[PDB]
């Protein structure tokens, strides 16, 4: 096949993407091994959905897992009547969603499971597949004529030919794999075609973080989790933690290869240890680094100009309330919690109006990283850790270090009961997520 | 006795004011004329309570009406466990009220029946008396020299030797009465000693406005409903809506007789007329103007210079949340609304946060003007009717004309359920109120 290995794609045909999907254990090849997983679709990742605004999404799930399990449309702004966190699909049973995808809507979403207190352990055995929002913007010709690839980041571990199982220490820390792999590859190599290169990233792990650096090349975002922004970003570097989407532009400088590497970053994960009078919880300490593919150039590369601008942001209306949701850790117990409590699906935290903008203040007060998401309403995020943030874009998932605030705007789009939560998903499956009931 | 009727004074002794009032009909003179009231301590107005900051007050209320009734301390920031909109006192039994007045907290209050749906015929008859809280502002010299006077501005109607009966249309209006009195009396002479005097003003009317005008003079605005201002504010004329309070400087300037009117004023009040194929509503138009009393200058008066500062204003928390609250009349049902609901004692209708700060913009979407009062906790308004205040104090009633949004900012006080309505006591006792609960 193609060098380079990327989920097969299913488009919408006629404005419609009629589908139906099986969770299924699967024996398949992966990274050079025979494993089975759990997959969607057959496959890991499971397919690529590609569609356009207005277009109808009809996705039959059937479960054919041993346990109930469920969908969510991470990132799409949509009915949580239709994205709903509190549904089970027992097993053997089947399920359809149906649902317009929005008019002012772009970028890379994806789909998952979020059957609370089973998220981590399906997830990581290979549940997960993207979904791509084409927008127009897409025909302006410094991305048309951009190779463009999708980038599906998710790590993985195996024991006996089978995901490994969950110890107590993967449900305080989330659980991170050995194998580092891009489209369930083991260090695939782009070679790539053309000097400009469109890439949507998606990080679909448990909780491993990457911190994207491409050698001797900067980055140029030009879309967060939700959305385009409103002109390129120059980076050097991108950290996207669990549940995120970025989208970059790279500009091929030379010809020869270059490692795209997720380099050492510290998300304050836990060991133990016993030093002659001890048993007390120790810093594991950076990541190791890791090369996630290797990318060749082509011959003499002369890149696009990039565009001088995407997508204008949004001006959203004052602000009718504050709200403040603290984050805290019971690390040794292996439970986590919001404003001192542990997930209750009976409980409603949160009480707001459709169609007014709210400001929430999300302060992790835990020494872990917590990547904090919310269901069903896109947000700005303006700051985080007291520093400005240095572009407008919709985004679904905020990283808060050790200590930190982050300052979000959060327009209140669809009513109903959805929820927010730590994308770290074993933190979730352990109690860090409460209930919005917007109306 | 002293040319100037002012009710009978009871002041704290050691730190206490403990004092048995009986709620009674009483016989008495008024105006001329024998009528019996409903009085507290036989007399109308009822006796004026003087306390100082962290004085003990303890009322016990002696119920010897036929009816129910309870005490609503009208602007005192306390708790809604002691200020109880809720409890009721039935006939021939005694309430103890007991409070420690705030440290931070000066100016002229009131006392007066809030049992739902009893109170306009109530307070009509004549259940009311005024609350001050000396400061030791009122030491600086601009003040302590001054001739100090109440003045309980209240009407009433007599017919068979008893206050008038409601009709419907009073209901739908608020009663208004022909005598038109100043502490109980026709058109007092007031034959002022010193030059400068400093008016204490109450409207303890049912719905009757004061548009304040001295024949001659400015009055200078030194403190609102609740607290002084941040330095004297001169005003052509003042209008006091029911159950606000003012207090004002007046400089006499010369020797002479000078009126204390209540110009004319439309607060929108309606009749009804038959013209040949009608039977409509029509607009009574501006009130008459009214004498209120007769001023008598000293000889050859020097008054002493205002006091250049009085209390900064406290500078506020940023605002956490904003409300809005629309209110609305079924003119011919004599039915009154708050965001299109009527009052019911079981449904609480605003949650909020003690200690926080929240912006309410209260919107009159009515024809008549409507005084809207919040209980317990005591607000800045910012402006009304898109106009900025031109000064800063804590007021606790706000008047509205038809079409005027009123912005407060409303720092949340004493935890517990409390109360907001119209100060039109009809229109609240005809359900133009609604329940805040703070937590
Ligand atoms: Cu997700
Ligand atoms: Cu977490
Ligand atoms: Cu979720
Ligand atoms: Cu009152
Ligand atoms: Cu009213
Ligand atoms: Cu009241």
């Amino acid at each position: 096949g193609p060098s380079f290995p990327e989920p097969k794609v299913v488009r919408s045909q006629g404005g419609l993407l009629s589908l139906k999907l099986s969770a299924t254990p699967t024996p398949l090849a992966i990274a050079g091994q025979r494993a089975t997983l759990l997959t969607y679709g057959g496959s890991f990742p499971g397919p690529t959905l590609r569609v356009r605004p207005r277009d109808t999404v009809r996705l039959t799930l059937e479960n054919r897992l041993p346990e109930p399990t469920n969908l969510h449309w991470h990132g799409l702004p949509i009915s949580p009547k239709v994205d709903d966190p509190f549904l089970e699909i027992p097993p053997g049973e089947s399920w359809t969603y149906e649902f317009t995808v929005p008019k002012e809507l772009a970028g890379t979403f994806w789909y998952h499971p979020h059957l609370h207190g089973r998220v981590a352990p399906q997830l990581f055995a290979g549940l997960l597949g993207a979904l791509v929002v084409e927008s127009s913007l897409d025909a302006i010709p410094e991305l048309r004529e951009a190779e463009e690839h999708l980038l599906v980041l998710k790590d993985l571990a195996l024991q006996g030919g089978r995901p490994a199982p969950h110890t107590p220490m993967d449900w305080m820390n989330g659980k991170e794999g050995d194998l580092v792999l891009v489209n369930g590859a083991l260090r695939p190599t782009l070679v790539a075609q053309k000097a400009t290169l469109r890439l949507r990233l998606l990080n679909a792990s448990n909780a491993r973080y990457y911190r994207l650096a491409l050698q001797d090349h900067p980055l140029y975002l030009i879309a967060a989790d939700g959305g385009f922004l409103e002109e390129p970003l120059e980076v050097s570097e991108l950290l996207l933690a669990p549940g995120e989407r970025a989208e970059v532009l790279v500009r091929l400088r030379k010809e020869g290869r270059f490692l795209l590497q997720a380099l050492p970053y510290d998300r304050g994960a836990m060991g133990m240890m016993d030093m002659g009078g001890m048993a007390h919880a120790m810093p594991q300490g950076p990541s190791r680094p890791e090369t996630l593919l290797y990318l060749i150039a082509p011959k003499n590369p002369k890149p696009l100009p990039l565009p001088k601008a995407l997508s204008p942001f949004p001006t959203l209306p004052a602000p009718v309330v504050t709200r403040r949701l603290v984050l805290t850790e019971d690390m040794m117990a292996a439970r986590f919690f919001i404003n001192g409590q542990v997930f209750d699906h009976r409980r409603v935290d949160l009480k707001g109006q459709a169609q007014t903008v709210e400001v929430w203040e999300v302060e992790n007060q835990g020494d872990m990283d917590h990547p904090f998401h919310l269901h069903v309403h896109p947000f700005q995020v303006l700051s985080v850790g007291g520093r400005p943030f240095p572009y407008r874009a919709w985004k679904d998932v905020v990283n808060l270090k050790a200590g930190e605030v982050a300052r979000l705007l959060v327009p209140l789009r669809e009513k109903g009961r959805t929820v927010f939560h730590c994308h770290i998903v074993e933190h979730e499956d352990r109690g860090m997520m409460g209930v919005l009931e917007v109306g």
